[PDB]
């Protein structure tokens, strides 16, 4: 006979390289610790979620990002920064988010994209 068994403990994601990519480019990224700095990476829409690796090589993604589960809202009074042309995301798991571009239209290409995929009414817990 036969025994499978197999299964994955850790919930890990995988991206799809089938799945048809819509834009992929250099965007700045800023977080929320302390400093407000904008950190230069490779991110990718794929798969309406968010890949993003130490290099344009994409050898093995450092940690990907879940569009559905952040809100792309164009910045408010509060969140009254200096570079302008940009957006944030907000995240119940997690904190917000900020992205900016160079141009209005690198922008465009972005949150048209992220949105897609943002607009996703999927979210829920798992046990782990």
């Amino acid at each position: 006979g036969s025994s499978g068994s197999s299964g994955k403990r850790s919930n890990s994601i995988k991206r799809n390289p089938n799945a048809p990519v819509v834009r992929r480019g250099w965007l700045y990224k800023q977080d929320s610790t302390g400093m407000k700095l904008w950190k230069k990476r490779w991110f990718v829409l794929s798969d309406l979620c968010l890949f993003y690796y130490r290099d344009e090589k994409e050898e093995g993604i450092l940690g990907s990002i879940l569009l559905p589960s952040f809100q792309i809202a164009l910045l408010t009074s509060e969140d009254h920064i200096n570079r302008k042309y940009a957006f944030k995301a907000a995240h119940p798991n997690m904190r917000t988010y900020y992205f900016c571009t160079d141009t209005g239209k690198e922008m465009e290409l972005w949150m048209k994209a992220m949105l897609d995929a943002a607009l996703v009414q999927t979210s829920g817990p798992s046990s782990g």
